RNA sequence: AAAA
RNA sequence: AAAA
């Protein structure tokens, strides 16, 4: 589920670090156009992140990017999530013209925004990440590297919203995990290079097979079974680890 | 689950065709001279892999009983069988009633009678072939974990596909069963259309039957860049496409069965 | 039985903790729109919790949410439960306009409210939770974790109002228990992850089967039999516990 | 409640068809070398599971009584039966009047006569098949807990459904009976439409008969993601849907019987 | 069979 | 077969 970030360099500091958290959530993130890049892939294109801030509002040549993003949003192709670096109370609406203020007020009331602050970072990141997963199918929590039974491992946590997904959901899914696997240890990616990868959370068998298959010759695959609650090794790419061992959690 | 065939060329006709059915059941089959870098034969090839080595198929027949130099192969197979390394399944081409035990010496007859009563045998005949093949194949799966039925090529919704049917005996398997499993599916995938293998080359492969998620992942994973993988979901009972290696097939389509 | 919370951040402190008690009662709770989200599911949608307070009354842009909630409430789709953080005596009705005061007074007299205070918390929570269960079918008390015969277990207590339910009540029930099962020990949910779950209270056999079935491969299921009054184990997902043991209460 | 069948191929025709009726009664049936890895030989396969192992079905017949390779089968079955591990039910294909006892030796006749008088037998004939099958099936359920009638597929309100009828003998069962029950319903659910099993694949399954709530929950739970579950309520006497695995059926509908 |  |  791709993400396009529209922001100003005054907010550059918060943007990548916000994105870095979003990248670990198996989310495609694109920063450095964004207008004609909307028309790419399936109808579920991306969610526009409008990094709204006082300095962001003061650039007209940044404003027109919000127009075409919102103008085609009525077509249903893309949906926007406005991120408020500063609270709504002290947003400098006075400097905006009558057309600019009327446009901004309409999209802040009818369309839902997310408030962000540097202080309560953990809660702010969770609210930002979850809003990405509000209107989306099975979620994807950030990858956590945990050591179980002395073995280093990373967990790919995914939660299904509700209790079921469409039987043809895999057809319209725009998430392929080959793009999130690191090729070098120094290269930063959601999935660490050569580090064993584990899948956690309830789900259908085909969903587990769909995520496990692209990991052949890339990382060691671990599968969690809730019958007894230990991880199951299904792939042997690292030395000393055989397919079938259990990790007592 | 490997299989070693001991037989005579008078029964050669039934042996491969019996083996051909067993090969489609995802069973490793070894008759003459294959891929092991050991010393060949069937005696010292028993000591290879894990304690679950193989099941000796003694193709017992009247002409088979008449060769002494074929008899000693049954001795060393049975002599080390008491150690628990290998178990023998004697296949009777002819019924027990007309087995020529008289020509056998006192030691040979006493040895054969002991292993036919204590050890379990399977009767085979050319006439009732379908039932005979099922009895032979299932005896391979009697003392084994999750079974593997022969691969069947079925066309669903106009799409050619082969089904890998596996059934779990009981309702559970050990959580560490995958460690001691001696079945890796990379050796059963055909590389050329003319080459005969349990899994057809480039033909989409489907997994059928209830089982744990790790078992499905373990079987699906070695099929990357080899065949299109289909997974059966019992919630609504259609096959689910998870891999796209053939043109025109996307991961996520359903096959109404 | 879903619940939508309308409140101000001055009352934020009481809201989640009120909700946390309601979540343990197998109640769907939704906080962070609420207007167009009313039209979802069956006619038994939810009960609007109007967290009425003096600071809540002072926001006009919070008032219009109460209008559309009440305006469509006359259609019978949703019913509102107004929660008074402060007593009716000192509610600042004077600051409200003539239309606002007339609207509020009409809904406080004809429609029933619930009084809440921080001091008598246990009684206040019980009154709030029960008002959710007043116009509803078989109730659901908060989950209690009790240790019987040295075995950790949680009890799902449900009480049937009256002595019978409609034979087709399960068709229109909007409670599926798969959404209330925790997937991780750190994740907070009404049902603890991997902790054995027990069902308590008289009821029909199909109701017991309906609640027990979604727990396969999720939690160990215990059933209470009133013939001799010990819990009966029917599922074995945890080690050392076989289906058929009894817990002397 | 497992069942081991000892018979001769002259009575093969009646054996499976007798077993087929018994299989529909949620009874584990093992004729020869069945799934159970335990050496087919029903003898050492007796020592498996709980003290309530199985009931030996001695398919007694005139040609069976000439089967010396079979006379032994009974000895060890009866010899350990005195230990209380297994009980035998002798099935008389022919009536007691014309049983060829004369050909039997003095030891054989004395052994057979002792077990036919002190231990109870069941008479079977091809002619009155329905009554004979009922007598055979019920003798399996005589010394057993809550019974299990054969599964019947009935169409109620235009909906196809199968009923699992179970009757409790007496009016109560031990509170810890589920601990020692050797019946798990996962082994009786079909995985393919062509595969024959007590429970049809994807066909909704209904539970009928009075019983405790935990017994209903114990039987309903293993059916998740396997079949649609229906529960009968005697308050108003319609079936109640609790699981939705088939399209068009919601949990909560009623079937007017 | 509405804690049998 | 929706963590068996
Ligand atoms: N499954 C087989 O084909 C088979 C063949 C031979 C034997 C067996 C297994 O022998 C076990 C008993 O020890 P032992 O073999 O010493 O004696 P015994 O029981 O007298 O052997 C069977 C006699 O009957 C014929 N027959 C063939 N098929 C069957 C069959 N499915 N059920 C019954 N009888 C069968 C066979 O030719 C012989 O005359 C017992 O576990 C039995 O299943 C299975």
């Amino acid at each position: 589920p791709q993400a396009f970030f529209s922001h100003n360099n005054k907010d550059k500091k918060i943007v990548l670090e916000v994105l870095e958290h979003l990248r670990q959530s198996l989310v495609a993130t694109w920063i450095d156009s964004l207008i004609q890049q909307i028309i790419a892939g399936i109808s579920k294109s991306q969610y526009f992140l409008a990094f709204l801030s006082n300095e962001y509002l003061k650039s007209d040549w940044c404003w027109d990017e919000l127009e075409q993003a919102y103008a085609l949003h009525q077509k249903g192709k893309v949906k926007i999530i406005p991120i408020l670096l500063t609270n709504r109370a002290q947003l400098d609406l006075n400097a905006l013209t009558d057309a600019r203020r009327n446009f901004l007020e309409s999209i802040l009331t009818r369309l839902k925004y997310v408030e962000f602050d540097p202080h309560n970072m953990t809660r702010s990141l969770g609210s930002v990440a979850e809003a990405l997963w509000q209107n989306e199918a099975v979620r994807f929590e950030p990858i956590r590297m945990i050591k179980v039974n002395g073995t280093e491992l990373q967990v790919v946590e995914f939660k299904i919203p509700g209790s079921n997904l469409p039987v043809d959901f895999l057809h319209h899914w725009d998430l392929k995990i080959e793009d999130f696997i690191a090729t070098s240890p120094n290269e930063q990616k959601p999935v660490k290079f050569d580090v064993p990868v584990a899948l956690y959370g309830p789900g259908p068998n085909w969903l587990y097979a769909f995520l496990t298959l692209p990991f052949k010759n890339r990382n060691t695959v671990f599968v969690f079974n809730s019958r007894t609650s230990e991880y199951i090794c299904v792939y042997s790419k690292s030395a000393g680890l055989a397919p079938g061992m259990v990790l007592k959690g």
